[PDB]
């Protein structure tokens, strides 16, 4: 493969995190290109062909690999990290509804491409979205309980579809509109399981327009196939402030 690279071409400069499966680093590639490098611990496992052939402006791009152990994965670099941390921290404070809805439109657009390609994400949530400069957001972490973000069919009967991802997108919309709070505040996993089965849904977060909550509630319909597509979600969010909320005026937090 042309994607396979020499081990000397990667400088691992800054350790970013460490999870169960390995590490993540900001680095350089061929001395010129900024990159993110994920490291698989040897023993953990032994798909990037898929990821080579998943190209979209709003999906973190695979750039290069090292396929014999120890494995290194080279990727597009998203400077600001986690969408969840970005929402909670010093940048949360200034984001208003137009920035957040535009962000949601990006992630919709990445998820619309995943939809066209007949793939399933399975863990769509603010923790698995990466942010770059100028509030660019991209879907990441396709190849790996978050029951609060997981549709009932999926959590209960392992029925994971693009429509279970739509459900998670409604949940993500609440994360954006609350600056990253955990959904169902004060509820534990079983409390949530039990309540959403009985018809309970998160209410309109403070300052969030009702037209948006409405969209969230379409995403949380009992029947997977009654939920909208990502092509619909994207288009609605893109056109939001002309077609749906033309009289939006700034508030204290949204
Ligand atoms: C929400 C939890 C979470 O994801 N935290 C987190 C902890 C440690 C490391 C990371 O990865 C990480 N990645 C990037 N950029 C990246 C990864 C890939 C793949 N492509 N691009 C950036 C960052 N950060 C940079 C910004 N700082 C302020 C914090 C970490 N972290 C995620």
């Amino acid at each position: 493969d042309a994607w396979e690279i020499p081990r000397e071409s990667l400088r691992l400069e800054v350790k970013l995190g460490q999870g169960c499966f390995g590490e993540v680093w900001m680095g350089t590639w061929n001395g010129t290109t900024r990159v993110a490098i994920k490291t698989l611990k040897p023993g953990t496992m032994s798909e990037a062909q898929v990821m080579k052939k998943l190209r979209h402006e709003k999906l973190v791009q695979l750039y290069a690999v090292v396929s014999e152990e120890p494995i290194y994965i080279v990727m597009e670099y998203m400077s600001k990290g986690c969408l969840l941390d970005f929402l909670k921290g010093e940048m949360g404070k200034y984001l208003r509804l137009p920035q957040l809805v535009d962000m949601a439109a990006q992630i919709a657009s990445g998820m619309a491409y995943v939809e066209r390609m007949n793939y399933v994400h399975r863990d769509l949530r603010a923790a698995n979205i990466l942010v770059g400069e100028n509030l660019v957001c991209k879907v990441a972490d396709f190849g790996l309980f978050p029951i609060k973000w997981t549709a009932p069919e999926a959590a209960l009967y392992g029925r994971f579809t693009i429509k279970s991802d739509v459900w998670s997108f409604g949940i993500l919309l609440t994360e954006l509109t609350t600056k990253g709070r955990v959904p169902y505040p004060g509820m534990v996993n079983r409390e949530v399981l039990d309540q959403v089965e009985r018809g309970y849904r998160m209410p309109c977060p403070p300052e969030c327009p009702e037209s948006l909550h409405d969209l969230m509630c379409q995403c949380w319909r009992k029947d997977p196939e009654e939920r909208p597509t990502f092509e619909y979600l994207q288009a609605f969010l893109e056109d939001y402030f002309t077609s749906t909320e033309p009289q939006y005026q700034p508030g204290e937090n949204l």
